[PDB]
């Protein structure tokens, strides 16, 4: 009764009910059905757990108002509570397409994450729930859109970016130190809350390090024009990175900022992941850029190869560097200063700075296994 009452340990009720609720949903097939120790097990329980199913937290519980953001394997859904009327932002993952397409347990992490970090540089999640198409992550929701979105609407000044930097480094940092290694560094993924303050988010690619604070993956992950030359490296095995990697995308946002167009852009993939490798040939500022010396220094420092790129050795050394000069905060206080962009917000549902949007079994699959323990209630 001990280990039930943890909510993170494996047996508590809400896996204990997926299981039994993802028992069902398997086996009741007409094919199945022909064994007669499956009909008798459906025949005791498919009544209560069809009521079960409805007192379980469920997609329905949820007024969804718009789409604002579709992903790989799912979208994002702004929606209401119902019976609450609190506003949370929904994202979804098709557990037909994780399966099929993916490594399927990328959502572990990225639930345990905003579940558990409490951090200002995280987005929390509050619920995680399923059914038998997908999986829910519902999280407090993010109005002042993402740096895409704001790049899309702004001319960026190196005061501002001095800022965004400056918090997207606090904030790998956090994720760093909680032992996670974020793959996945992109504008996308930076969300701007209530007052306009930085908040990662898709951690769909989050790795944990070893002791020795290395990762050892064999995949290339990450979104091109942001991959790091290791992890792309990293594809053709003996893959051996650290932290360092996400201080190479934090790099490539800083000149997307400043200048406008991503600093080894291609007209092709192939032609992106080349660009990269050769970065020390290919990284070049645009002759009419009218960008500072700090900055192109910078940014220089992080796109770099690994074993001589700036943040190896620790948050401390970005932090000193002269670009983050200035009349407008500190680094141990900067959430608490004014943010460059407030967002102008008239109502808890405004989505303005948001643009617009299995086969039956013969025999036993269980498809609904690797599911079973994804509920949480906060
Ligand atoms: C392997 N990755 C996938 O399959 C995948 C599936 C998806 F649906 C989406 C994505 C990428 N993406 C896009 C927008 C997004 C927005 C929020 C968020 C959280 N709080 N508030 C918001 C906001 F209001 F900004 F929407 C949280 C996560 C994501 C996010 O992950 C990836």
């Amino acid at each position: 009764e001990a280990l039930i009452r943890d909510p993170r340990s494996p047996i508590n009720v809400e896996s204990l009910l997926d299981g039994l609720n993802s028992l069902v949903l398997d086996l009741d097939f007409p094919a199945l059905r022909k064994n007669k120790n499956i009909d008798n097990f459906l025949n005791r329980y498919e009544k209560i757990v069809k009521k079960i199913r409805g007192l379980q937290m469920k997609a329905e519980d949820y007024d969804v108002v718009k789409v604002i953001g579709r992903g790989a394997f799912g979208e994002v859904q702004l929606v209401r509570h119902k019976a609450s009327q609190k506003v949370y932002a929904m994202k979804l993952l098709s557990k037909f397409e994780m399966i099929k397409r993916s490594d399927s347990a990328f959502f572990w992490e990225e639930r345990d994450i905003m579940a558990f970090a409490n951090s200002p540089w995280v987005v929390q999640l509050f619920y995680a729930f399923q059914d038998d198409r997908y999986l829910y992550m519902v999280m407090e929701y993010m109005p002042g859109g993402d740096l895409v979105n704001l790049m899309s609407n702004y001319d960026v000044p190196e005061k501002w970016a001095k800022f965004y930097t400056a918090e997207v480094v606090l904030a790998l940092d956090a994720i760093h130190s909680m032992g996670l290694i974020h793959r996945d560094v992109k504008p996308d993924n930076m969300l701007l809350d209530k007052h306009g303050h930085l908040k990662l988010a898709d951690f769909g690619t989050c790795m944990k390090m070893d002791e020795t604070g290395m990762v050892h993956c064999d995949t290339a992950v990450g979104t091109p024009d942001y991959i790091s030359p290791e992890v792309l490296k990293s594809q053709g095995g003996d893959g051996f990175y650290g932290r360092e990697c996400d201080w190479w995308s934090v790099g490539v946002f800083l000149y997307e900022m400043l200048v406008g167009d991503t600093p080894f852009y291609a007209d092709s993939l192939v032609g992106t992941y080349s660009k990269i490798m050769d970065h020390k040939n290919s990284l070049c500022f645009p002759e009419d850029a009218e960008i500072s010396k700090h900055a192109k220094n910078l940014i220089c420092a992080f796109l770099t190869d690994r074993e001589v790129r700036l943040g190896r050795n620790g948050v401390e050394e970005i932090r000193q560097h002269p670009f983050f000069k200035n009349d407008q905060w500190h680094w141990d206080n900067i959430r608490e200063t004014a943010a460059p962009v407030v967002p102008e917000l008239s109502s808890d549902i405004d989505s303005s700075n948001f643009d617009d949007i299995f086969p039956i079994p013969k025999a036993f699959v269980g498809n609904q296994l690797p599911f079973i323990g994804f509920t949480y209630y906060r």
